């Protein structure tokens, strides 16, 4: 029986999304997509800041090697977001690379450093939407040279990403296929081959959208469901397997990150935005933030990009 619980220090969100964990400061940091905003949450100290921009925001990366430094997404440029982590605007930002610089209607969504600090993240239509909308995605990654190598196409909602613990496999969402999909990960070119279908959440009387994801220590995936009132446990050991439900009161759930002092602790993001065709009533649609407990197992802290 996990224990459920919401922050209530933190508020109601927009889209709460992008949650990252940075277990040397034991911070936890996460983005409002659409209100254009970052947040800051110290849980020890009770510590909360956000950060303003005008541009959509859909991650935020500590950068290795330089404190007070974020790779962040805006619009359809990744920059380097310089941030005292506690005043209403940066400091300053510098651009690195737009990665659409003619497709003016897309925009940057899920993203994440890969175990070996590389950013992987993908674009989709501004205007995208479900079950059906525009299919103008597609996924890349950062290299340190700043160049970006594209590694999937026909995407309609780019979103969560994670990696083996041995380094042979990447799990992929796009949002619109329902369903997690495996790929082949060779680390020394940094390509992907051979997708297959993981887990698919029209065999097992999933409702809703999967969104963003993350992997534990033994190997399993826990995903948000956005619409489905819930994260899932699903093996990866077997394909089409689920493992476990947890029931969480925001339907709209979007994102997961293990934090805590000993990574046993499950942030999870919500969405209050109240959609056309929800299959909730607005009232319980809220955004709020919240902290699992008791799921018997630990995740590994956020990645840092390295560039
Ligand atoms: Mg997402």
């Amino acid at each position: 029986g996990p224990v459920v619980e919401k922050i209530a220090e933190l508020g109601k969100y927009t889209v709460g999304e992008g949650p990252h964990w940075d277990h040397e400061t034991q911070t936890l940091y996460f983005v409002d997509t659409v209100e254009k905003t970052f947040h800051k949450y110290v849980p020890s100290q009770k510590k909360y800041t956000f950060c303003k921009v005008d541009k959509l925001v859909s991650f935020i990366i500590p950068l290795a090697g330089s404190p007070g430094r974020f790779v962040v997404s805006l619009e359809r440029e990744i920059a380097i977001l310089t941030w005292d982590g506690v005043s209403a605007a940066p400091t300053s930002i510098e651009a690195i690379v737009n990665v659409e610089p003619h497709i003016k209607n897309n925009r940057l969504n899920d993203g994440k450093a890969d175990p070996l600090g590389n950013l992987w993240t993908g674009t989709m239509a501004i205007d995208a939407g479900l079950p059906i909308g525009p299919v103008t995605g597609s996924l890349y990654h950062l290299g340190a040279d700043k160049k970006v190598k594209m590694h999937e196409s026909n995407i309609a909602i780019a979103n969560g990403l994670a990696w083996s613990n041995d380094l042979k496999k990447m799990y992929y969402i796009d949002s619109g296929k329902r369903r997690v999909d495996e790929y082949d990960y060779d680390a020394s070119t940094l390509s992907i081959s051979n997708q297959r279908p993981l887990f698919t959440f029209e065999k097992h009387e999933v409702p809703g959208y999967p969104d963003g994801q993350t992997i534990d220590e033994e190997g399993n995936l826990w995903v948000a469901v956005f619409q489905g009132q819930r994260i899932i446990k699903i093996s990866t050991q077997q394909p089409e397997v689920l493992l476990d439900t947890v029931k969480i009161p925001d339907p709209q759930v979007t994102s997961v990150a293990f934090g805590g002092p000993n990574l046993d602790e499950l942030y999870v993001t919500s969405a209050g935005l109240q959609l056309d065709d929800s299959s909730f009533d607005k009232s319980l649609v809220n955004g709020h933030v919240y902290r699992v407990t008791g799921l018997g197992v630990k995740g590994f802290a956020g990645v840092k990009v390295k560039l």
